[PDB]
């Protein structure tokens, strides 16, 4: 799977909010173009006199993720933040001359990331009380991976002494995604457990933080939920579940090739850190059937 590499898997069957630190620092930021900013304002001027309604945002910027030692006490995962945007985004990642961008970072800063602005993303594996997982489809009329398989998700936007206040935005923000896409109560959602970070070789390399949700709800209860909203209460086109059984080997199904990479991310981790028993009982061959 060349259009998606794994940044952090996470142990312990994935991190607690209370496990996990943020450093929000200028010194995160996206590095100014060796040319100028000037490239990014010009293709969102470009962009603005075709579709004046187009609106800019800020957006987390991930810079890097160092873990713990495994097994150790206290805070067991770093995360190093800083601030870019949606026009920022749109002049770099989805440039054209995206390629050309990272070959110049790995020469001037030895970092094939310096010149990009790599906003940050989030994705769950999302399970039912009956054990199935939640797909969603995309419309074929949007820009980006048209007409694919995606999980809930999305780019959560800015408002550990202001770290604490950020991981709390980044762990709500899947939820309210969860809340706003499939029309779920807030109160049939667990807090939801980081598995680990994906980044998207087709978007030059921009992260997604993958998340676990457990619903209170049935997949029957599911779709009631999500239909009952109508065609505009969700940005889909429709939504689907597949057992968790059967998630493990998804991979080797013709599902795969219709993922988009960011969800293809989710249900890697999910399949490593959620599922991959390490104990006897779980591990039996009855319950763990070989191949
Ligand atoms: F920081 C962000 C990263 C991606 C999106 C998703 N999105 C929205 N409009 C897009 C156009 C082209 C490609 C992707 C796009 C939003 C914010």
């Amino acid at each position: 799977d060349p259009e998606v590499t794994l940044l952090l898997q996470c142990p312990g069957g994935g991190l607690p909010q209370e496990q996990i630190q943020a450093e929000l620092s200028p010194a995160h930021d996206r590095r100014p173009l060796p040319g100028g900013d000037e490239a990014i304002t010009a293709i969102w001027e470009t962009r603005l006199k075709a579709q004046p309604w187009l609106f800019d945002a800020p957006k987390f910027r991930l810079h890097s993720a160092t873990l713990a030692p495994i097994g150790s006490r206290g805070p067991q995962l770093l995360l190093r933040l800083g601030l870019t945007s949606y026009r920022d985004f749109l002049g770099t990642n989805w440039s054209s001359s995206a390629a050309w961008l990272r070959q110049q970072g790995a020469t001037d800063w030895g970092d094939t990331q310096a010149y990009l602005a790599d906003p940050l993303g989030v994705g769950a594996a999302l399970a039912t009380a009956d054990d199935f997982l939640v797909f969603l489809r995309r419309s074929r009329q949007v820009a980006e991976a048209p007409g694919l398989v995606d999980v809930p998700g999305g780019h959560p936007e800015p408002q550990d002494l202001a770290g604490q206040l950020v991981v709390h935005e980044l762990f709500s923000s899947v939820l309210q995604e969860i809340c706003d896409e499939v029309n779920l109560p807030l109160l049939t959602l667990s807090q939801p457990l980081l598995l680990g970070i994906a980044r998207n070789e087709t978007s030059a390399g921009r992260a997604s933080a993958e998340f676990y949700v457990q619903c209170s709800l049935t997949s029957e209860q599911v779709r009631k939920h999500y239909l009952s909203g109508g065609p505009e209460a969700h940005e889909s086109t429709g939504i689907f579940f597949v057992e968790t059984q059967n998630v493990r080997r998804l991979p080797e199904t013709e599902m795969w090739a219709e993922l988009c990479p960011s969800a293809k991310g989710a249900i890697i981790l999910y399949n490593r850190v959620q599922g991959s028993p390490t104990g006897a009982a779980l591990g039996s061959p009855a319950l763990l059937p070989p191949l």
